């Protein structure tokens, strides 16, 4: 019927890394983690195992369990034939069993000795191999061209992987469409928040897989030569007329004023879909946006509870023989420059008086200690460990099990009981005891954060620069970038400001974003320190770049020492940061782009969240190698 | 399918010292570290053990596991047969899982009985013998032209071997080629810093390996005659014509003053490069370097905080049962002239007092204690701070779990602690003046010092012979090589002249590698001399293994002068003050014959033989480098 396609999950990518999983007696569990498309089905499903069982197992009493959601596939017994070699299992998966969400979770009962048993020892070990995973194959479904779940067939919550999504216009889209555009896509990469964006823009095309069409009726793609114009902006779902499975997205209007109209009721709040095709009529302005006041940042406004940095509800507590670490993650502005935690926990009592413990550590570097001596309470006071956009903060419940006691003649062991720990709600941390100050251009807070455009959630005070005739690469960097931006504050760019020349930023109190090349009444600022032309390209490099920076930044450092001028044929991308010269706090970003093969270059550096984090400094040239970025230039302060 | 080779890492050189690692209970795990270059792949890789497990382990739930990158290789159980006699194991390492920096690490399972079984005892141990080793088969791969990775195909920061990298000229270069490539030489030893530096300089021949090219429209060797002639400095990596496995980098120009600014250009504007050309155009400076900016030397002029000093972002924390020793790094200029330090950091604290601290040492040398029962305002004396120094920080902890009785025992299973020197912790230099007792060898050999005070060798004049042959240009692109790699700068404003009466009245530190100038060679500083055949040395009044601080002007006195005529080779290593400027220092590296050189520049590229060398002469033969304080003290400061 409908294509399949065949995937071969490693347990490298889906498992915890580095992804091989060392199952103990203290830790038995191990677990991957698969979601599939409520349009996609699965058909076969296999489970290839690379385990290595301890030397010191007792063969039939020690297995590997397997489950599926909790419903257990099949156990493999540890036969003798078996002990210290690499074991290759294969066990299949029952695909009735799998749902849109699904846990393949793998137990290990091992046993070493029958009596006077130590079951925490560290000889009972199984280790699974990174080159273990699953392959399965997902065959597509034919949904009906149903609104009522809007964004399903083209983005899908299950689905973990980049989101893409094309974008295909009739031609070269003026600044109305452009800024229709950049809002949808702001708004796609808003709900797709940590799995990537990745918007390929066609011109009177169809890109074989679920799209989204901007049409009018002055200027509409090929396939729609044939559409009825409309009175009001509609948003419509039709499918791919060479594939029933292929569904596109149509926004329809008379001009792109109402393009507009419509790619703001998508973003902005809920057109509430019922149907095949929706009319927007309903505007609804929406009320003016406070700075740092972005759904995926932390308030710094007040002293933040933890129950609402937390993203599920079961991630405030753990337990087991060894209580797993909780984890609370808190994304910040890059623009905060100590903290002042109050955390009530409760946990189940240690044995005996100063055994165990309870580590606090942020970004995986340790914080303070705390003996579990049971509820308790504690108010910590954290240093600026380098706070940046994302950061992690990490309890753990240290327990000290006893070891097999008494004597040679008896010996009693400890039947392990396990243990409960909850760092309990209403704990609170506060950022309010914290000032706004950047040292600019800093490119690490617009790759992590997108930060000057996005202190301002909606882009209000945002314009973007692009080029007067875009083609197919400007287009496709401007969804990109506005697209990850939406992506680290959660919220679309609905009062983006697009413009097509330089003339039209002049004097205006808002942060530019230059997609195209770069104007040039901005083009010989000597806050620049890096321009890319056709082939020709130069380059200030600083006096001392140190590894290390430190939170000073060291003006000394950052003097620009010479400037090469170098000419090749090669491809080269750039993405540079300098002061706006119409005002002393408003920054400017241009991305920079060459030849075709730089945006390539370019869009690829933008998608890529890791790609995008080895950006600092105020450039950072994107070549065939990779990402050298550097710290040169007048550091202005914002804030 | 390309050139394979292969490499035998016995665990000696690539595991810390002495060698042998002795995995325990506390410390069970054991690290060696390898890695491969981006022009190459492992083919086949295999791990020979000899270990000696401890005479009271339990035979199958003792095991020795074998990790590569954190996925398990194998496990090793220690049979009944083992305990306590040294056995050979053999592990084949899957080369699937082998990448650009590779972690072998050896886990030790312990257990010596079943109750009560201490496991911090040491009983519990298993000692790795250093002569087990890694062999690899490396093979060699065609990659592409591009230089946007410039210098990988020619320094890979990947191969922590010496950077042999062969430079082929058309001939005895001029001044003004000799000058670019001593800045070329410079720069690869500005990237190649701790691994070393060699360059092989060939006259009009090719190199059998990844080399540099220096050709001009006149001038160029006999393989790019049929090159066109360009019109601006062109850099291109060709391929070598009779083996695409061996990459040439060439640098073409219309003349040396060409080549003077491509030379400028890979030195630092190398962020450009792209595809398989680059025309390189008007590199232009825009301001000259302060005194001691060296990038590898710490900032004397502001308080450096620990952040600076770091060389990885897990550098500064450990963890673990007995937490690893952290160590800083601190490369100082050779002259300063105690130091206040400032030290924030957290640890696990232990249950109850006890005696559980953290030691300071400095160059493997106790400084102070702190009970772990925070923050810290150390001051560290002199202690002979040299050219690169070592902090280190233990947080040597005492475990007391508690024991009970005979009858009814109880052991724990031990937590591991947390220690972090964290960031934020400062040490000042500014404490300080820059005064320094020369001549001074040692802080040549360890610095580079009179030349690299200024990082770019602005002030620094190197008078080479006329036309000088292959092993004298070989040994100017070593030392400026090696200058370069201290500093971390390259040497772009480094002039070559080879006159020696272009000198007087030049307020800059000279270097003469070839002969001497007659205006200097009959100087009173001069301590040694070695002509074609005859030698003399003077030799000090008194010259102690330990000086001290204060030079002793009147030990170090000229006591005699001995000259004698031998057949065989000897090079030497002498400074002395410029007779121009009383500020100024002249340092000459000296050879009289071809065997002399190679002795010369094998002493120049060997880190570990630098370091031995001292006093104001070291003689280098056969046997080694003997160095001498000898002669008369200037101070510079």
């Amino acid at each position: 019927n409908g294509p399949s396609r065949d995937v071969k999950l490693t347990f490298a990518q889906i498992a915890p890394p580095p992804g091989s999983m060392v199952l103990r007696g203290i830790n038995p569990n191990g677990s991957i983690e698969f979601g599939m498309r409520s349009d996609e089905v699965v058909t076969k499903a296999m489970l290839n195992l690379e385990y290595t069982p301890s030397p010191s197992l007792l063969p039939v009493q020690s297995q590997l369990k397997v489950y599926l959601n909790d419903e257990l596939m099949g156990v493999l017994p540890v036969t003798k034939e078996q002990l210290g070699k690499k074991t290759l299992a294969q066990m299949p998966i029952n695909p009735l069993f799998i749902t849109d969400f699904n846990r393949v979770r793998l137990e290990f009962v091992g046993h070493y000795q029958d009596v006077c048993e130590n079951p925490a020892s560290t000889t009972l070990w199984l280790d699974v191999g990174r080159s273990s995973g699953l392959d399965l194959t997902y065959q597509t479904l034919n949904v009906k061209n149903d609104l009522s779940h809007f964004p399903v067939p083209f983005f899908d919550p299950r689905d973990n992987r980049t989101n893409t999504l094309p974008m295909v216009f009739a031609g070269a889209p003026d600044v109305g469409l452009q800024q229709a555009s950049a809002i949808v896509a702001s708004w796609f990469g808003s709900r797709s928040g940590w799995r990537g964006q990745n918007f390929p823009v066609l011109y009177n095309q169809l890109p074989d897989r679920n799209a989204i069409v901007f049409a009018t009726n002055d200027k509409r793609p090929d396939f729609l030569r044939d559409h009825p114009a409309v009175k009001a902006p509609v948003i419509e779902m039709i499918n791919h007329p060479q594939n029933p499975y292929v569904k596109l997205l149509v926004v329809f209007g008379r001009d792109d004023k109402d393009l507009l109209q419509a790619a703001k009721g998508i973003a902005q709040g809920n057109i509430l879909f019922r149907g095949e095709s929706v009319v927007v009529n309903e505007v609804k302005p929406l009320l003016p946006r406070k700075p740092y006041d972005a759904p995926n940042w932390v308030r710094t406004d007040r002293p933040v509870t933890f129950g609402e940095l937390k993203t599920y509800e079961e991630q405030l507590q753990s337990s087991g023989l060894e209580p797993a670490a909780i984890n609370v993650s808190l994304n910040l502005p890059p623009d905060l420059y100590g903290i002042d935690m109050d955390i009530n926990y409760r946990y189940t009592m240690p044995p005996v008086k100063d055994s165990s413990r309870m580590d606090i550590s942020l970004n995986n570097q340790f914080l303070q200690s705390f003996n579990l001596s049971l509820d308790g309470k504690t108010d910590v006071s954290i240093p600026a460990l380098k706070l940046g956009a994302t950061n992690q903060l990490r309890f753990d419940f240290e327990y000290m099990n006893p070891m097999p006691g008494g004597s040679v003649d008896n010996c009693i062991t400890f039947q392990p009981v396990q243990n409960h720990v909850v760092i309990g709600d209403d704990s609170t941390i506060d950022f309010s005891k914290y000032y706004h100050f950047i040292p600019m251009p800093d490119l690490r807070a617009f790759a992590n954060a997108g930060f000057p455009f996005s202190r301002m959630a909606d882009l209000s005070q945002t314009i973007t620069v692009m080029p007067k005739a875009p083609n197919e690469a400007q287009m496709e960097t401007l969804l990109n970038t506005v697209g990850f931006i939406g992506a680290q504050t959660g919220f679309p760019a609905i009062n983006l400001t697009v413009t097509d020349d330089g003339s039209t930023i002049q004097g205006k109190d808002a942060d530019i974003m230059i997609i195209g090349g770069i104007p040039d009444k901005l083009k010989d600022d000597k806050q620049i320190d890096l321009l890319v032309q056709a082939t020709e390209s130069w380059v200030k490099t600083p006096m001392r770049q140190t590894p290390f920076p430190g939170i000073v930044p060291d003006e000394s450092d950052r003097a620009a020492e010479t400037r090469s001028t170098l000419t090749s044929s090669g491809a080269m991308a750039a993405v540079i940061g300098f002061q706006s010269p119409y005002n002393d706090q408003r920054s400017v970003i241009a991305l920079l782009a060459d030849s075709p093969r730089g945006y390539e270059m370019l869009n690829d550096a933008v998608n890529d969240s890791g790609k995008r984090a080895t950006m600092f400094g105020s450039v950072a040239v994107i070549r065939e190698s990779g990402i050298n970025s550097l710290r040169v230039g007048d550091v202005y302060y914002v804030g």
